[PDB]
């Protein structure tokens, strides 16, 4: 219809929870979800975990992502314009992400320094979302929420190889590193996949499609880019306008359709999508809205400021050819793909495709001794942020059974990638609209690495994860092309594939073992009995790793902080109930509200923010949340 | 975690019973299971029965096994060094074995000469562990235990061929040779495979993973080598020290983590693993420890003595090309392997891969007539040991529908092997550590055949099993190459493949039937009418079999007796409750404790010992065991 | 182009190539493929500009180490032990 009670704008995790919970809470309450991206209901290119890699392809076909490029070349990235993609589909990140189950640490929530957002406070909500389907030796998880969490159809043999190697450098094993209390140790790494169906646990099918199947009070509009929030004379949100996804209107004319909201408007268009809708509605930096010809509804300079992410490095390593990897699946080899697709359809609960192949990893924290070697500028932060926060980790590290890279730019053979990310970076970016027009790309700045304290931890990670690589059974060398530019004579120089392994790739090849060019220093053949010693590094080596970082550091899609929940004189954007200052009947519930980072893959978090905002809206509307939620399609 | 109540060392079946039963009797009881090898949970190379054969490959890739090699060469095996492998995975033998369901005879347990270990005393515990999923005409088997037993998905046509042949040489058919009573009979042979799911009945999934799914008191540390047991001032067991599987630390330098036990320390690291743990803890031969510089805790010289095993011989026969066998699958013929893997995924309840293809066999016992033909030294052992013990078989004999043998040394075509073993050897061995280091190999000595009584029965078997093969429909010849070196004109000399079978193998080959070299004596082509009479043997022939026994006899992986349960003054190591003499809170519960051999494939034996040890620790801690156990994953 | 190439290659030019007009400095040829270990190359198709220095200044040596005709001798390519050789190859690239 034209009018409804609640409007959710952006169908990410947070938005899907809000829209679903409230609708199920009261069959009368007419509520509508509006999403720029397409509907994801029963799309095999969503519900199948194994194909997740393809969503980040800039190949002119894929449209499940929008790609936001740095407006200016960053000095700090030795000249590059950082790319930060985000989701453009119902379910948002939930429908396209890597599907790693990680939780933030207890202190991360405490450090929101807001009433109702303690660890204490959110633990029941954390439980309310989870359907934990794997063993653990603690009580910290939920067992009847709508979001399935499991170890997937099949862990890869490299997982336990990685663990054996982690142990050999003294990162301890743990049954569950997602227990809110841990910041140093290594686990078998769970996924958002239903143990029994092998399907991706996406927020849309869990919270929204569940309800639409059983009630008539939840309205879904997809392929609907939300332009702006229509305001009152009093700055009460009265409604919203939306346009077609594509700009394929005759003339390229703007075709707005207005939808009205009796009670509440909710913005859930994500860290990058929310502060644009606010801005072109009139809720932003005054000087900016003025320059674009936008009547100010509320002067909030913090709208689209303090853009926070996790900073990813990907260290790639060649592995033996009898190793199990995703490389040939990712390459598009037609009987490798025909096989896994078939396996999934016949036996999902055992299928390789019922996984992300990211089956092991650690949270890590530096020793006293190691801290000396890291920067003054990092040592400052240590004392400030980490020193007496023993439950906060500095780095992440996982092992992907396969290269997460353009295979069009990788030699033949098998690989593993050490997927790394900085947990609480000091650097900060921002995002601002360039026009009222909802189709024009905004201004954007990653801000990756513009604080010098963010280098030394990542550098420490490269070295650390490499010592794990070198001690794995499967290891057969570093991929020299994608590693730091070490001096060739340095004891820290890379060693690429060994001759035995190369010949197996191309056993009729005319070219294997031709030294002519000296493009790679070969590894010696693998010995089981080898006695291994740490790589020594110099200041020159460190300068190389530092440079490599600048050149190859990336987003982790764990974007937050662009509509911060802090006091307004500190530049914040929302209340402890997430209302937008200077307005009535408008909230932001998504990861934009975070005032500080969380040491975790942020799907868990976006869901928990969604759960908290569903409580805040429920008690404001005089409603109560039903447990359990409506049955989730295809679940046993 | 740093401290627990019970610590079980080694995740063999016995260990898995102990760790699982106790954690499930009392959810307060914090129990940790420590396992040298990797976790077997949902490994398709563990749970699919038909790939079991790969686990004994010495190919520098497979690591689900450790290989012990005799320190010295044995005169008795004509100068070779015996190789005894054992399991190196969670579940131990249960994850990698032949999955043959066999039980010992009643007298075997009675002959332990220990109260609480009578057949009578253990029969209820025998039934507790079994889930019997096949028909039989007795009341000897359990029906609600964790470990599922069946005839698998599909019996092979050679099974009833073998029985028809056994019948024709006077071994009678029986519904059940595993009734504790039968010593001379032939059955269809059952497997540790679930009838409904087609999955392997491994101890870990049944006892441990079942529990860990539903409680938080059972802790699992895999890839962790138990070095030594930590002792109190009064020889009480206070904890355990473990190191990583791989010795891949910086500078190969030792790294022990410690874990303390409040109540009990159980050892289940196997016949070969257990004694080693005792000896480097300071429990063993007083002199050996003195020289290795280990402080004595308890002088028990018989730690690592009385190594008993079952002695395997493998008689290979050629069969018709229309026979159905595992040979092409074992060779790696991709579309044979693809047809069988796929069949298992779609319908495990009837798949060829839901089997071990050891689908029939017999326990056998010699006549008065036959005894005379055996030695003086075996007739002596016959009177002393078998004469008034009629429920003990002398030899086990079964048919593998395929060649259990390196196919790299086999001609093309189809095979069946007669898998034979000696049920009670007189011959004896020993194992002792060489260092305080846990990474070093121990001094080892199989002891195979060092007792001359052990030849005659094996020679007797070769003759007997040959007469069966020759009377089969599938039989097309003896594989001369892998048979005893008979004189070529001896009426007992081998006849190999006939010409019609050979032409079938290579119908466009230029070489089939070239006599040049006279490398084989061809069989005459198959006649369904052929009258058959026993091969006669001379003394020279018998010598050729004796030598063939010395050359080709192996372990059956049924290793026992290295921490024996008898009075300490008879060189015993444990109480009638399995307490280590001269210590407090320390028990061996695995097959090490057995004072004598068992006429059985020893997975059943190890489980029972486990069930018994669980009873003994349950009454000592005033716990009560729950029946049924925790529901086993994927079971109906 | 001679100005780009530095003082130690100009001293060679005057000494060796100046009034010797039939002497080339660098050779260059297209190979229709990679001449390199394909084990170290991404997928796709390639060509290589195969380049070599016609008259290097750098010198090497080879002497035996034993009377035995099977032991490896001492060897020294001597490549680039004369800075004059860098500049023309750079110009080739
Ligand atoms: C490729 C990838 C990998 C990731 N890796 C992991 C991982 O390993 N583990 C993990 O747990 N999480 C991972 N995530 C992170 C996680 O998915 C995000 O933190 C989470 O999805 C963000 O939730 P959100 O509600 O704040 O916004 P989003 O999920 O981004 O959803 C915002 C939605 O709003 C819609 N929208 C935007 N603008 C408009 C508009 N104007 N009108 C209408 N609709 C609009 C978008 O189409 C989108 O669907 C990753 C994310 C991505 C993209
Ligand atoms: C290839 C094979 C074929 C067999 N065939 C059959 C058959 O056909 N039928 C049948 O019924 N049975 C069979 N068995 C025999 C049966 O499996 C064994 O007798 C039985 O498993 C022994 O049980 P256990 O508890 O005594 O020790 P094990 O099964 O040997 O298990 C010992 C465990 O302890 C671990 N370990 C060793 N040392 C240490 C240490 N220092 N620290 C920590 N952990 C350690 C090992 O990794 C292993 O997992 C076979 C076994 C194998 C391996």
């Amino acid at each position: 219809p034209e009018e409804v009670d609640v409007i959710v704008c952006g169908g990410g995790p947070a938005g899907c929870v809000v829209a679903g919970r409230l609708a199920y809470a009261d069959p009368t309450l007419k509520v509508m979800l509006i999403e720029g991206g397409a509907n994801n209901r029963d799309d095999p290119w969503v519900y199948r975990p194994g194909i997740y890699v393809r969503n980040m392809q800039r190949n002119g076909i894929n449209d499940k992502a929008t790609f936001y490029t740095d407006t200016m070349a960053s000095s700090y990235l030795r000249g590059r314009r950082s790319i930060v993609p985000c989701a453009n589909i119902l379910g948002g990140g939930s429908s396209i992400n890597f599907q790693m189950y990680t939780r933030a640490s207890a202190s991360d929530w405490d450090d929101f320094k807001t009433e109702g957002w303690t660890c204490k406070d959110l633990l029941p909500l954390m439980k309310r979302l989870e359907n934990y389907q794997k063993p653990c030796n603690n009580d910290t998880h939920g067992y009847d929420g709508p979001i399935a969490i499991s170890n997937g159809g099949q862990i890869m043999p490299v997982a336990q190889d990685f663990l054996r190697a982690a142990h050999a450098i003294g990162v301890p094993y743990s049954d569950d590193i997602q227990d809110l209390t841990t910041a140093h140790g290594a686990e078998i790494w769970a996924k958002y996949i239903n143990r029994h169906t092998g399907r991706r646990s996406d927020a849309a099918t869990a919270y929204v499609h569940s309800v639409m199947d059983v009630q008539d009070n939840l309205f879904l509009r997809c392929n609907a880019r939300v332009s702006r929030v229509l305001f009152d004379d009093n700055n009460k949100a009265v409604g919203v306008a939306y346009v077609p996804s594509r700009n394929r209107t005759h003339g390229g004319k703007l075709h707005e359709t207005i939808v009205k909201a009796r009670k509440m408007v909710v913005l859930s268009s994500g860290t990058l999508g929310t502060p644009q809708i606010l801005e072109r509605s009139g809720v932003g930096n005054g000087e900016l809205l003025r320059q674009l010809g936008i009547k100010i509804v509320s002067d909030l300079p913090g709208v689209g400021e303090q853009y926070q992410d996790h900073y990813t490095t990907l260290s790639i390593y060649r592995v033996s050819n009898e190793s199990i990897t995703t490389d040939d699946f990712l390459r598009g080899v037609k009987d490798v793909q025909r096989e896994l697709f078939t396996e999934w359809e016949v036996s999902p609960e055992k299928a390789r495709l019922s996984s992300n192949a990211i089956d092991a990893g650690f949270k890590i924290r530096p020793t006293e001794e190691e801290l000396k070697e890291m920067g003054p500028e990092f040592n400052e932060l240590w004392n400030r942020y980490f020193k007496d926060k023993p439950d906060k980790p500095v780095m992440f590290g996982s092992i992907v059974a396969g290269a997460y890279a353009d295979h069009t730019l990788l030699p033949p053979g098998k690989y593993i990638t050490m997927f790394q990310y900085l947990e609480y970076p000091a650097s900060r970016g921002k995002i601002h609209i360039k026009s009222q027009n909802p189709y024009v790309e905004p201004f954007f700045d990653s801000g990756f690495m513009n604080n010098k304290a963010d280098f030394a931890p990542i550098r420490w990670s490269y070295k650390k994860t490499r010592e794990v690589a070198r001690r794995m059974d499967a290891f057969r060398g570093e991929l020299t092309s994608h590693h730091p530019r070490f001096h060739p004579a340095s004891p820290a120089a890379c060693k690429d594939i060994d001759i035995e392994t190369a010949k197996q790739i191309y056993p009729d090849g005319l070219t294997v073992g031709i030294h002519m060019g000296s493009w790679h220093q070969p590894s010696e053949p693998y010995k089981h009995d080898k006695v291994i010693e740490d790589i020594p590094y110099t200041e020159e080596d460190d300068k190389a790793i530092d440079d490599w970082v600048a050149d190859h550091v990336e987003t982790t899609w764990h974007s937050l902080g662009t509509c911060a929940m802090k006091p307004r004189e500190q530049g914040g954007v929302v209340d402890k109930r997430l209302n937008v200052y200077g307005t009535q009947n408008l909230k932001c519930v998504d990861l934009s509200i975070c005032p500080d980072n969380l040491g975790t893959n942020t799907y868990s978090s976006a869901l928990l923010v969604g759960e908290k905002g569903a409580d805040l809206i429920a008690e404001e509307l005089g409603l109560k949340i039903k447990t359990p939620h409506a049955p989730v399609p295809h679940a046993p």
